[PDB]
């Protein structure tokens, strides 16, 4: 099943005609990422590089653009839907609902099985060299070959009660180490802190690539502190994930992983990390910083292993479709659990997923007998003081008429219903997202503030009800007339397919 | 010539295949505007309604969407280019440059000719009734039949030295009066004030429809106080416009006007005006206000007269393409004349043309040795204290890499380079544009404040130079590689016409 096995997922993209197999030699030095980048910017088919120059002993093929968009609007999100056993015509609402479904279910803990495909081959300390593998250079000014753009890090709390699966970038440092970003408030960082305070040893670690697609989705999602992603994925799919034990430590990884690294995340060592062409669409050349250091002790991998790769930057790729959308889903639920009348949330791609649009049940809002300033501060306090809101710098509140999944309607509402200054509340005393250029390379503190809630609700939306009609075809003309016009459109001479 | 004669313009849209002639009966009550609205929302061909129910004695046909967009991106702006004798493939930059060209030339005053087509027919006090003409109801909740959406009002200063041509809405009040918006700081209002302070008589007035397309463009443009649009248009076209005298007053109107009303704008009377479905995409039903009152004494018109009509509201129509773009052109020049290093300006449609994006020569900016706060206040003071900035509530400053004519790149820069609050300056003590819902129906003063300058220049853009590369295909891969990828794109299996 595609959602439980990466190999089947690839086979599903083939059958969908959403794949291009490139069987001629492609250079992992920029070429593969450049092809992928172009795909992402044009919503083309996912590239499967079956012939990567320097592939040594079945390591490795590359699939690019695993969670990027399709050209048609009918199956725009079909690649994401293939992660989740959803029809390829699934709406964003449906995708996010599926990702949220597990949050009011008992986890389904994983099933330990004795072996599986990720054990078909192995290399030890003396047999692999990470500098010899065809690791991609993804952007020309990157400070390293970013092996890790679409695998999940697996770490466990010292007390064993919480095993976290998360995406965080990492690059090759030398023959048997990576460096990577490990930053608050991320769960990999929270657990890394637990181990540093215990002070006795380095963090047992695995990094799994070509994991079950439903797993990589949960990996990208800010599900709550203390919640083991394996069990959440279990509950969302309705089936216990099968895991196998690592050879060299006691962590468990999906049986069908394409590639597994086993080793340790250091509680004391660091190494040069970055720069990297990032989700907001920039790289700052030469901007290298000390990052987390990982020692790799073993590699296990499937026959004919495929490494997925996000060639991330300007729209549209996995950092937009998954980071933004999944943060927005958690934010939606968080608001609801704080008794806020939010029906829907989405991070507009046009905002480089730095905004989230929150659609409000204005019937409920009216019963609250509140004001803009009041509501804005409350919404901001809930979201910007919580980890789910880390990456989001602007919240835009909109009433019931706005479809938050439609950037054009969000932009309209923002531009026309929120008076700059007066209808906004700025937050300077919350954690900021330093990767946004205006934070980390901007004029203020990299780690603090720079957040706003912009209220695009109109005054009567708090009191008596929407008091306008839109000046559009839909709302400024009666139904019989609109039907007549639509019926006569081609007869009259105008131009007039859903799929295509 | 299309740019000097509305009839030739219509013939030019035909020949371009940018026209649909509807020769079957169409109801001016909503039907014509609904068809037009759909055209505007889908960038279809301009509708020419040759058969309007209730057309009486050659009054009148309607052309909708006269300055709206075409479907293709190659001739996106071709309808605007046909106003100006520019090729239909003209860029926005070229269109705005043409509209600005006259501002450093001597005016070419108009030529008085004894007659012309607008005199082929006439009706006096006792012969016309404005309530009987097929005046359109453009939106279902409009407070009147808006005869005037694409003609120009002609008024002259009491001292004769300044004759202003401007677009401002007006609706039928009764058999021989209109009401309309006349609001500061608009030139129709400035002149109306001159007459009110003289106090001796009502303002001699004409309202001309189906005027020379180059004239209607200048009508929409905030060219400077005291400047007679006829002479500016003369200089921009390189030819003196021919005008004929009104029968019942001493004003002059283009010889080829489709329809001319002659009469007076009252210095003392008002009447119910509005509501109207407006450029920002809304109508507030029942929101009727006292507006200017016009008495109509005579109608002259061409045989088979055509009335143009803007069915305005949500994107994209004349209120976006012309109001926004032409304000942005004047703002560009205004900045330049105040020694600000602005190269280009545009009002992003995504902002409902409430923003203007200002592209900065950052070499010049660097030589200025200034800061964000400083530059922002200066730019804001120049633009928001000037009439050219009236309709614009947010200025976004961007460096040299951004194409301000491309909404997607403006949105990117805004979202990623301007830190909310810190990188912005709010202006509460400037004139506001009350028609924006968040002004006139919002939480603050309808007429004051609500403006911001958002600085999307990055810190090093003021000091040493841009210090990033974009994480896009264009900038993160070397040229030989990009060329190779592009050359091999279809060979590999990916999808690959300018016109379509
Ligand atoms: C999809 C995706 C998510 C990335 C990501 C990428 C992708 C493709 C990359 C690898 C291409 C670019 C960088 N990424 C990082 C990242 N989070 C983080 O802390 N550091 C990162 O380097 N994220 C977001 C992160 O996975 C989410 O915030 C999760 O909620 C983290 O899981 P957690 O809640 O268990 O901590
Ligand atoms: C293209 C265009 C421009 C409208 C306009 C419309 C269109 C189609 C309408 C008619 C459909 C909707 C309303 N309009 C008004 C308007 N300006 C104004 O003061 N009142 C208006 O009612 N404008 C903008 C106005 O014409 C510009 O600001 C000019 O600069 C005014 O000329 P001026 O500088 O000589 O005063
Ligand atoms: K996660
Ligand atoms: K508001
Ligand atoms: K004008
Ligand atoms: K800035
Ligand atoms: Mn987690
Ligand atoms: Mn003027």
């Amino acid at each position: 099943p595609a959602h439980l096995c990466f190999r089947s997922f690839v086979e599903a993209l083939k059958v969908d005609n959403d794949l291009v197999e490139i069987n001629t030699p492609i250079d992992p030095n920029l070429e593969a990422a450049a092809i992928t980048r172009r795909v992402c910017e044009t919503n083309d088919k996912a590239p499967l590089f079956n012939n990567l120059i320097g592939m040594k002993n079945g390591l490795f093929r590359i699939l690019g653009a695993p969670g990027s968009l399709r050209k048609s609007s009918a199956d725009r999100y079909g690649r994401l839907a293939r992660h989740l056993a959803l029809p390829p015509t699934a709406s964003m609402r449906e995708i996010l609902d599926k990702m949220l479904s597990a949050s009011d279910m008992p986890p389904i803990p994983p099933t330990i099985v004795p072996t599986g495909p990720c054990k078909e081959n192995s290399l030890d300390d003396s047999e692999f060299d990470l500098t010899e593998l065809p690791v991609p250079l993804i952007h020309k000014s990157d400070g390293g070959k970013y092996i890790q753009t679409y695998g999940m890090h697996i770490v466990q709390s010292p007390d064993g009660t919480w095993t976290n699966w998360s995406i965080a970038r990492a690059m090759v440092h030398d023959k048997n180490h990576l460096t990577g970003l490990v930053i608050p408030p991320q769960h990999i960082w929270q657990i890394h802190q637990m181990w540093k305070k215990e002070g006795r040893s380095d963090v047992p670690w695995a990094l799994a690539f070509g994991v079950p697609p439903a797993a990589i989705m949960a990996s990208s999602m800010p599900i709550p502190d203390g919640v083991t992603e394996a069990g959440y994925v279990g509950a969302m799919t309705g089936s216990s994930l099968e895991l196998v034990k690592c050879d060299t430590n006691d962590l468990y990884v999906p049986a069908t992983c394409e590639i597994v690294l086993e080793g340790t995340l250091s509680i004391s060592e660091t190494g040069p990390e970055g720069p990297f062409g990032e989700m907001h669409g920039y790289i700052f050349p030469g901007d290298t910083h000390l990052g987390a250091k990982y020692k790799v002790n073993r590699i296990t991998y499937r026959n004919n292993a495929i490494m997925p790769m996000s060639s991330c930057g300007r729209l549209t790729d996995e950092t937009h479709t998954m980071i933004g959308s999944l943060a927005a889903a958690e934010i939606r639920k968080l608001c609801q659990q704080n008794d806020l009348p939010i029906t829907d949330a989405f991070a507009p791609f046009e905002s480089q997923v730095t905004w989230v649009a929150l659609r409000v049940d204005t019937e409920k809002l009216r019963a609250m007998k509140t004001t803009s300033e009041g509501f804005r501060k409350r919404v901001g306090d809930v979201v910007f003081n919580h980890k789910a809101g880390y990456t989001i710098h602007r919240l835009v509140l909109v009433g019931d008429d706005i479809d938050v999944y439609e950037g054009k309607d969000v932009l309209w509402a923002f531009s026309t219903r929120c008076r700059p200054g007066m209808d906004e509340t700025l937050f300077e005393d919350v954690r900021g997202f330093p990767l946004i250029p205006y934070m980390g390379h901007g004029n203020g503190p990299a780690h603090r503030g720079g957040k706003v809630v912009s209220d695009a609700l109109m005054p009567t939306e708090y009191t008596t009800g929407r008091n306008w009609e839109a000046a559009d075809f839909n709302q400024s003309y009666p139904e019989d007339l609109k039907q007549k016009v639509l019926d006569n459109w081609t007869k009259m001479g105008f131009s007039n397919h859903h799929h295509h």
